[PDB]
């Protein structure tokens, strides 16, 4: 019952990881969504700067991960994901983070081939009229400073709840002593109003907003604005009848308003194809809802429902009077809508509790997706858009079966699962490519959906001294949406569909040596082949191992962590996604860290860490190339941080 610092999260039930994001984490997260996934084996991150990394799950990028917040979808607006969904999330302000690996759920929306990720806030439970507050402060190297506050008050009938944060850091340094362009700032504030007439009923209104900025070593431009607007309403009714156990309904609204320039957090590079000041503003408006019923009886549990989502993207840019010095900022022109998406779905999951050591789970969903290209003109001056105002649509079924078995002698679950997932192309796959497949007018017009078929299998072992887990996967992907970079100038990109094979897995254990000594370890491995061109997939994270050792004693704990990464020699030069491309094989490396925690009272607890103690100078295979306007040469990727120190206090009254 001593506190400690999180260095890895184990897989708790089959395919499933649940963690409390308010816990300290030993490579200290930069207050964004991707960094809180680093602690879960299977996840890697593309670094852009000091924050707003792009999460990669089992080597799978982008919307193949379905990342929800309170059930709703946040989508950003940069043409090259400079503002990925996770850049708007602050995990500390949530209560639960859940990951389901593989296409093994249909409850949370379309296209979740790689996995679904669920940041949740839980409704307040208030008996007598009262209040609660929990908060934290973090301080560290390079001006790192974080405030987080979560307060609520209410009684049996209802509650008001506020959660907020402010967080920042200056440019960090790499192990070689170089200052990396990488400073950032984020703030959020969210209210929830809860009404609970009887305990069978809950109705919750939520609203919030946030803003931020980020310097990006790995881009020619910086994020001067990350405006978020959020509205949500949720209704849960339990115990409707003897078989109807729950009914939940949900509506959300997320607006994202991103600015992107080369003069507010940097100087315009005179040597680049962009010597003059230049901003570009983009927005994303997402509206969606969910309606689900949960039926329970005998040895069965059936969950049925529908969902729908719409979203809209606009952009507008600055102009530079090149024969004067006059600059007209982007907000002096009207927005140009360029894309609208629609999806509607119906879904069900059935569970059979055969016997008591036996579970069978099946799910199915049918999705109707559609998109309309609203670009009247394109990009090199302006030119005609050959698909102006065209629509296209498709109907996509997905589902899975999964069998779980509990052994009698020893506490072990074995599971295997077959799943099939179909994903409509997202905004970036249809609008961002400069070119589509060969002989197409553009990407919007031809890029096919992506269809994944995958076998998932693994085990859970829950002893008293030894907890172990493992999940492996083999799958094929039809019409994998691939980017190829055809620099030669600037860099032009082409979207194509290819066939792919994928395999890999994660495994981990945590063994209690004595009352005071705990040890754990994990390993994550992804692998991919372009079957169409007979060559590796690009942008695949290399093999990864974590080794932790912890000593607990009464009210305090001290731990050490080794992270060890193989080189990546399977690469696909000038291929990748909307954000990055492979170019060179990566070096293996090792990073070491230390941490401690101390509980000073039932209300106050302390934490501290040294990240990368030996000031190792390294980079990750997935990080972006650093920009020529900063110090970087060709394909030199962004380095990770050198030694950083952090300390943190947690309050809970
Ligand atoms: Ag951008
Ligand atoms: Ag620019
Ligand atoms: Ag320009």
């Amino acid at each position: 019952l001593a506190p400690s610092v999180v260095t890895g999260v184990a897989q708790s039930s089959p395919l499933t990881i649940v963690t409390n994001p308010k816990e300290p984490r030993q490579p200290v997260p930069a207050s964004d969504g991707a960094d809180y996934l680093k602690t879960i084996p299977g996840f890697a991150v593309i670094r852009n700067g000091g924050s707003n990394g792009d999460p990669v799950l089992r080597g799978m990028f982008g919307s193949r991960l379905n990342i929800l917040t309170n059930g709703g979808m946040m989508l950003g607006a940069a043409p090259n994901r400079m503002d990925a969904p996770t850049s708007y999330i602050s995990p500390e302000t949530y209560d639960k983070l859940t990951v389901i690996k593989g296409p093994q759920t249909v409850l949370w929306g379309p296209g979740a081939s790689a996995g679904t990720i669920l940041f949740e806030r839980e409704p307040e439970r208030f008996g007598e009229l009262g209040s609660r507050v929990n908060a934290s402060l973090l301080a560290g190297s390079n001006g790192r400073f974080d405030k987080v506050l979560d307060a609520a008050a209410g009684n049996r009938l209802g509650y008001l709840r506020f959660t907020g944060n402010h967080a920042q850091s200056d440019d960090y340094e790499d192990g070689a002593g170089n200052t990396v362009p990488s400073r950032w700032k984020k703030w959020n504030g969210d209210v929830a109003v809860g009404w609970t007439p009887d305990e069978d009923t809950l109705i919750e209104l939520t609203a919030g907003k946030g803003d931020g900025e980020a310097r990006y070593a790995g881009r020619g431009m910086d994020g001067s604005q990350f405006k978020r607007e959020s509205l949500g309403l949720r209704f849960v009714k339990s115990n409707v009848s003897d078989v109807l156990e729950k009914v939940e309904a949900q509506v959300y609204y997320n607006y994202a308003d991103h600015i992107m320039d080369n003069f507010r957090l940097r100087t315009p590079d005179p040597s680049s194809m962009m010597p003059m000041p230049m901003a570009s503003q983009v927005d994303r408006r997402t509206l969606g809802g969910r309606l689900a019923a949960t039926w329970r009886w005998d040895d069965f549990k059936l969950v049925t429902g529908v969902d729908a989502m719409r979203n809209e993207h606009r952009a507008r840019g600055s102009k530079y009077d090149m024969m004067t010095d006059y600059y007209t900022d982007a907000d002096q022109f009207p927005w140009s809508k360029d894309a609208v998406f629609h999806n509607y779905g119906a879904f069900g999951e059935l569970t059979w509790f055969a016997a008591e050591r036996d579970r069978l789970i099946g799910g199915l969903r049918l999705d109707r997706a559609s998109v309309k290209d609203y670009r009247q003109t394109l990009k090199g001056h302006a030119m005609a858009n050959p698909t102006a105002n065209d629509t296209r649509a498709d109907t996509l079924p997905s589902g899975f079966v999964r069998y779980e078995h509990d052994l009698a002698d020893s506490p072990t679950t074995l599971y295997a699962g077959l799943g099939h997932a179909e994903r409509f192309p997202d905004y970036w796959e249809l609008f961002s490519p400069k070119r589509g497949p060969n002989g197409s007018v553009n990407a919007f017009d031809k890029i096919k959906p992506e269809k994944t078929t995958q076998l998932d299998f693994g085990l859970q072992y829950n002893g008293d001294k030894l907890q172990a887990w493992a999940s492996g996967y083999v799958g094929v992907v039809q019409d994998f949406i691939l980017f190829s970079y055809r620099e030669g100038m600037g860099s032009s990109t082409q979207a194509t569909n290819v066939d792919a094979r994928i395999m890999g897995g994660e495994l981990g254990a945590s063994y209690q040596l004595t009352g005071n000594w705990k040890t754990d370890a994990s390993l994550a491995y992804a692998w991919g082949k372009n079957s169409s061109d007979d060559r590796a997939l690009p942008q695949i994270p290399p093999l990864e191992a974590r080794f932790g050792l912890t000593y607990e004693e009464g009210d305090w704990s001290a731990g050490s962590l080794w992270r060890v990464v193989a080189p990546q020699n399977r690469i696909a030069r000038d291929q990748g996604n909307v954000v990055g491309k492979d170019f060179d094989k990566s070096a293996g490396f090792g990073v070491f860290s230390l941490n401690g925690a101390y509980r000073v009272t039932r209300n106050v607890k302390l934490s501290a860490g040294v990240d990368n103690l030996f000031d190792k100078d390294y980079t990750e295979h997935l990080n972006k190339a650093g920009d020529a306007g900063f110090g970087f040469s060709a394909n030199e990727t962004v380095p990770e941080p050198g030694r950083t120190f952090w300390t943190k206090v947690d309050f809970s009254f």
